[PDB]
């Protein structure tokens, strides 16, 4: 057996001097990084004067040949609004995928222009629209509002009928054919580039390739760039690596697991394919440029970088190039290795200097992270002045690299144009540009009447659809508030402020390299209300051996378990805890307890529960946020135990120490904004968790319950112990009582003895919804001393599904797909389930998700490489294969990965895709690694809408696509508790996405949000921010009734409940940059009303009405004649129930009765079939009395969306700040 974590994550090679330098800069403070910057990019003051001439003279030479470009002469010609310009290029764009011109220009002339458009062109007209929106109006708007560009097309067509569309088509074929990329294919390329070589250009060109999902597409990609290194080999025909053309590749476009966690398959698979194509571009002696891309492939990079030149197969060429990016912390320590490489290897390495093309999703991936700071700066002065100081560095090394400056800012040229004096030579370096974009700029720098410089442009080739794919990216580039190429188009903005000089405005700054105003560093995503939790760089070479010296030292803790009662440890029945990924690895042991200790701990707490509830609320929650930093500091050793115990990645342990840092830090300030001395304890709180989320979820529901006030018996997942019992020490030693907290590991019926026990006031699970009904049954039978329900809060499974339309890009849908479904071999109650693809797109994406599934690393997870762990037990892997085999013996396809021989020592499923024919294929939630996939027609999206609620869940709910319409079709009409749009479905954040769902998956409220501590007090507080001004008109209805019927007091009754209401709350909650997060408070459904009295029914009719819901009332009452002449509007709401189980499934339930009726009634709503069901009840008396007997925030219904905003490729927002 493997020593644990002995192989977790060793480097390639060991790290040098010049390589240690660059991983400590990683992320390095701002403040820190510019100083020795302004120093290193200091030039003298004739110098400055020089640059600022020549930076005026250039711009004035491009503001005064600028023209209005095409789009804005179409725009203006025929007096097109924003919308319409976008409609036009769609249409253009859709009109030029029928490839025969005769063909299309009929349809055009006979149809298109003469009406319907509709009629003749499965895929919306506007799935690029956003691309086209920034085209045209220069803004990026996310999604696309398909129904305003289907109204301004069909309005612009019969305005100005075939001549608009004529002249569109021409301009979206010159855009794409000819501006957005060089030409089509290489050839087209290389035909094109003769006459800007004349003229002493020369040229790389990017086929547009990046991000392979599968092996096949990195075969594709593979294969083009052979191809065009040959076609452009042949051309440059002995020019050369400065004069003639050469290449660029990206790395991600070669191997589909390009990532550091993967670094040994990088190595073996794909550094032999960039060999292959270096000895090809060195046969033709053309240059090989490695762009670069996102900052945790940088140093990654670096160690093919290093290999490639080391190999003596490459000798004699001086064409391999590599881009740094000047935005970044690293680039001067990334260019000191690179110069030092140069000088070991003997290649002239030629180096393009970037600022970088990544920087809005650089910002949002480390907030998402929690990381220490960003690995990029946050103003655009410090990456200039940063760009300028690695000129300098690069322009000392010429005889060792060859510098290609690559910018469009005519400041930043002019800077180093004279900063490289007066010798030069070709060879010595050159500058860059973009086709389409930097030409004039640069016809004012090449040629011995200009500045007699040379300029390589950056030529994209490709198709329409490949050049659109990542087309929004690039506008952002040089389209931005920042961005040079947009300023100087500004008017508003001056010449001077154009010259303006970075390195000297920085120095005079009142603190150098000050963090950007409105960028929060991670750990302040939630300002002043908490702290988030820290995660831990995964990429970053000194956090993975320390995390490799900690995890170690975790697997040699003698790790234990034992029941912790109030008096001290129990004795009990010992037993080892094993390693789910390997059985030979003993994890720990745990000592269970024995039913008498659980009925011990019991009365233990109720004798305790004063003394807890007497420390202060203020004074609980010091507990949890200390409780919260002791989790924070011991993450590492966290870690190791997740990763051992519970078959968790690295990844996933982290992001579940954060969600438990995150749920102690959310319930104290919770706790300091609500809870009061009129918000007494429940009492003793039941606390029984899932092995899924050991410690999260363990810690969630523990940590609310003692912050409220009550006492704890902690009754941890059987298989999961140990990090139970860790996080029960971690939260004694910050302060909790022992009394106040009692561990209690066995099975489930050391759960049910405590939900039995008499004193047990309260119940949280977490779990099956099997095993939550038998906790139901239990507690129906039982009365608070006050003659009360005691309130069960149950979580439970759920049959998630997401849905894509053709809209969607393949690519984010299947990396959103395979995390959702396999991360934690699909053991989330969040992950997904069922894929639904429309039926247009179904067999490409099928295919592309098959060949993702097959990239991934299945085995035993203390390894860095490893994706997918194993299922828990024996008994959950047998389950799930017999769900598969019975899929298989049916028919369905069944695509599985083939698991290495050494996953026979633990328990593993291999990841798998079944294609169904129809939703109801699946009658329960299999809770592995088990995705299926149904196909739908886009005319029966609101059936399928359908048949994903008639599965009684709705925990998680994905959908992926660019159209308003179906966002809000979609969205409006699937019942769940979490939404998430265009992103993954899995990872809710406390406080940000509020967690929990509706029907079969959950009762509420929402763990992670702020309704949560009411639940767990006698008389809830008002949460913050919990208000709505809307007031249901159903209610108002319905007093308005009351008054007609003389029962004024009753009518005031439901006026006050239509004010307390929040139905109709709608909040965004703070979070991460590029993603709007999104809190709703909506109906729960059907209410069932089980009324004593005439006053009681109105009562109970007026909070149900308030909070939007509709009502069966029970038709036993006899109190059918209270209810007579009801308004319309009200009778629509209201049934009469003689069945309850007939008139389901009902979403709570309200009932009026003395204690024994209460008890009786709650009996036959726990054997109601369904949702376990959120049940009030009150006395006639409490009626009268109690304005609030009834408590209004049971009877709405949370809702979370996540919406991830930089779906299109970029973030608007952030366009703005600079
Ligand atoms: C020939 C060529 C090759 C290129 N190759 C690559 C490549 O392989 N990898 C790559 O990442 N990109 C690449 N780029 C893009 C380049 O990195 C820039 O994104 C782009 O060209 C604009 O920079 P600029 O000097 O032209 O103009 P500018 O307007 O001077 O600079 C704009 C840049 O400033 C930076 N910036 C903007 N806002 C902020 C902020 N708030 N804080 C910090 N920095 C900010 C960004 O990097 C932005 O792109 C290439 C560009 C060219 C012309
Ligand atoms: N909605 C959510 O937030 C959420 C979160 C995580 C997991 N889950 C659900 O949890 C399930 C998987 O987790 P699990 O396998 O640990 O669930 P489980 O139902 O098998 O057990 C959960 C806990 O209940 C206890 N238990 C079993 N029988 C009991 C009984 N008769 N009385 C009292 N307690 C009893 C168990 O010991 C355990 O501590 C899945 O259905 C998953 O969807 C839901
Ligand atoms: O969404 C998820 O995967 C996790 C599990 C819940 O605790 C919420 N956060
Ligand atoms: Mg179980």
């Amino acid at each position: 057996a493997p020593a644990p974590f002995a192989d977790f994550a060793p480097p390639v090679r060991p790290q040098s001097t010049l390589r240690r330098a660059i991983t400590a800069a990683y992320r390095r403070p701002e403040t820190e990084c510019l100083p020795p910057l302004v120093e290193a990019a200091t030039q003298s003051k004739e110098i400055r004067d020089a640059a600022a001439s020549t930076a005026r003279k250039l711009i004035e030479a491009l503001r005064g040949k600028h023209s209005g470009s095409g789009v804005e002469g179409l725009v203006q010609e025929y007096s097109l609004s924003s919308q319409e310009g976008v409609a036009l290029m769609c249409l253009a764009e859709a009109l030029l995928r029928i490839p025969d011109t005769a063909t299309r220009d009929a349809l055009i002339r006979d149809k298109i222009a003469d009406g319907n458009w509709k009629s003749h062109l499965s895929r919306s007209l506007f799935v690029n629209a956003a691309t086209w929106g920034l085209v045209v109006t220069g803004k990026l708007t996310s999604t696309v509002n398909d129904r305003s560009l289907a109204a301004a097309l069909t309005r612009l067509i019969s305005r100005c009928g075939e001549p608009v569309i004529r002249r569109g088509v021409d301009m979206a074929m010159r855009m794409m054919g000819e501006q957005f990329v060089t030409g089509e294919t290489i050839r087209e390329a290389l035909k094109r580039s003769k006459e800007l070589e004349e003229k002493g250009f020369s040229y790389s060109y990017d086929m547009l390739g990046e991000a392979a999902t599968t092996a096949a597409d990195a075969e594709r990609y593979y294969r083009d760039y052979e191809s065009a290194i040959h076609a452009i080999g042949k051309a440059s025909a002995g020019r050369g690596i400065y004069e003639g053309p050469g290449i660029s590749i990206k790395l991600s476009a070669l191997h589909p697991r390009y990532s550091r966690a993967q670094a040994a398959r990088v190595m073996g698979e794909l550094l032999p394919r960039v060999k292959a194509l270096a000895l090809l571009a060195k046969n033709y002696d053309i240059g090989l440029n490695i762009d670069a891309e996102e900052a945790d492939r940088l140093e990654l990079s670096l160690d093919l970088l290093e290999v490639l030149c080391l190999d003596g197969d490459l000798s004699g060429w001086n064409g391999m190039g590599f881009v740094v990016q000047a935005y970044g912390k690293r680039c001067p320590f990334v260019l000191d290795f690179i110069i030092d490489l140069a000088r070991r290897s003997g290649r002239r390495i030629m180096v393009r200097l970037v600022k970088g093309a990544y920087w809005d999703a650089e910002i949002k991936r480390a907030q998402l992270d929690g990381l220490a700071d960003f690995p990029v700066f946050t103003r655009k002065i410090h990456t200039d002045v940063s760009y300028i100081a690695c000129a300098a560095k690069l322009l000392a090394a010429t005889d060792v690299v060859f510098p290609q400056f690559a910018t469009h800012n005519a400041q930043t040229l002019a800077a180093i144009y004279h900063m490289a004096g007066k010798d030069f030579h070709v060879g010595k370096y050159e500058f860059q540009c973009l086709h389409g974009m930097g030409e004039p700029l640069y016809e004012e720098v090449v040629g011995r009447g200009k500045l007699d410089r040379p300029c390589r442009i950056y030529a994209p080739v490709g198709t329409h659809e490949t050049l659109l794919a990542y087309l929004v990216r690039r506008l952002l580039e040089n389209g931005a508030n920042s961005s040079f190429v947009h300023r100087i188009n500004d008017p508003k903005v001056s010449i001077d402020e154009l010259i303006a000089d970075p390195v000297e405005v920085v120095r005079a700054m009142p603190v150098v390299g000050a963090k950007h105003d409105r960028i929060a560093l991670p750990a302040e995503l939630f300002g002043d209300a908490r702290t988030n939790s820290a995660g831990l760089d995964l990429s970053n070479e000194e956090t993975l051996a320390s995390l490799t010296e900690a995890l170690r030292e975790s697997a040699a803790m003698k790790w234990t378990a034992l029941p912790q009662l109030a008096t001290g440890p129990a004795a009990g029945e010992t037993r080892t805890v094993l390693n789910p990924g390997d059985h030979r690895d003993v994890v720990g042991s745990v000592t269970e307890t024995s039913e008498e200790d659980a009925r011990r701990a019991v009365r233990l707490a109720a004798d305790a529960a004063p003394d807890w509830a007497a420390v202060p609320p203020s004074e609980r929650a010091a507990c949890l946020d200390r409780a919260a930093e002791l989790m924070q500091a011991r993450m590492p050793t966290l870690l190791g135990l997740i990763i051992r115990e519970a078959g968790k990645s690295a990844l996933n342990a982290i992001a579940e120490v954060r969600e438990a840092i995150d749920f102690l830090r959310y319930y104290a300030e919770q706790t300091r904004r609500t809870l009061g001395p009129g918000h007494g304890p429940l009492g003793p709180i039941v606390c029984i968790s899932p092995w899924n989320f050991p410690l999260a979820i363990f810690t969630g529901q523990i940590a609310a319950a003692l912050v409220a006030g009550n006492p704890v018996l902690a009754k941890p997942a059987e298989e999961t112990p140990l990090i139970a019992a860790e996080g029960v020490r971690i939260l004694r030693e910050a302060g909790i009582p022992a009394s106040a907290l009692q561990l209690l590991p066995g099975d489930g019926r050391v759960g049910a003895a405590l939900v039995a026990a008499a004193e047990t006031a309260g119940v949280m699970f977490t779990g099956s919804t099997e095993v939550a009904r038998l906790i139901q049954a239990q507690l129906a039978d039982r009365l608070s001393p006050a003659g009360r329900p005691i309130p069960l809060i149950a979580e439970t499974g759920g049959q998630n599904a997401m849905i894509v339309d053709s809209s969607a890009l393949a690519e984010q849908v299947v990396g959103d797909v395979i995390t959702s479904a396999f991360d934690s071999a699909g053991q989330r109650c969040s992950a997904l389930r069922v894929l639904c693809l429309q039926e247009d797109v179904a067999d490409r994406i099928l295919t592309m998700l098959k060949g993702a599934l097959h990239e991934l690393h299945i085995g035993r997870t203390d390894r860095l490489s490893v994706d997918v762990g194993p299922v828990i037990t024996s008994e959950a892997k047998d389950n799930i294969e017999k769900h598969i085999e019975r899929m298989r013996g049916l028919g369905r396809k069944v695509e599985q990965i083939g698991l290495a021989s050494e996953t026979g020592v633990g328990t593993f499923v291999p990841p798998t895709i079944i294609e169904l024919e129809k939703l109801s294929d699946l009658q329960r939630e299999v809770f592995g690694p088990v995705l299926h996939v149904i196909r739908y027609r886009r005319d029966d999206l609101d059936r399928l809408v359908d048949d994903v609620n008639a599965t009684g869940y709705g925990l998680t709910f994905g959908l992926h696509t660019r159209l308003d319409e179906t966002i809000a079709h979609v969205t409006s009409r699937i019942k769940a508790g979490n939404l998430y749009i265009n992103r993954n479905i899995i990872g809710a954040v406390v406080g940000v996405q509020p967690f929990g769902g509706r029907g079969l998956s959950g009762t509420g409220p929402k763990a992670g949000g702020p309704l949560y501590l009411g639940r767990l007090v006698t008389t809830a507080p008002v949460p913050p921010q919990h208000s709505s001004v809307h007031t249901d008109p159903v209610l108002l209805d319905f007093a308005k009734w009351l008054d007609g019927k003389g029962a004024r007091a009753e009518a005031e009754a439901a006026r006050n409940a239509g004010s307390s209401s929040a139905l109709g709350l709608d909040l965004e909650l703070p979070g991460p940059v590029g993603e709007r997060n999104l809190y709703t408070l909506h109906a729960r459904g059907r209410i069932l009303l089980v009324p004593a009295t005439e006053s009681g029914l109105y009562h109970q009719l007026a909070a149900a009405l308030a909070t939007g819901n509709s009502v069966a009332i029970d038709a036993a009452s006899g109190l059918q004649a209270s209810l007579k002449n009801l308004p319309q509007t009200v009778g629509l709401r209201v049934s009469w129930s003689k069945d309850w189980a007939a008139d389901g499934p009902f979403a709570g339930a309200l009932v009026e009765g003395d204690a024994e009726r209460i008890r009786a009634v709650n009996k036959a709503i726990a054997a109601l079939p369904g949702p376990l069901l959120l049940v009030q009840a009150a006395s006639s008396g409490e009626i009268a009395r109690n304005p609030d007997a009834y408590c209004l925030n049971w009877l709405v219904e949370e809702v979370s969306a996540s919406i991830n905003t930089a779906a299109a490729g970029g973030n608007a927002s952030l366009m703005a700040i600079g």
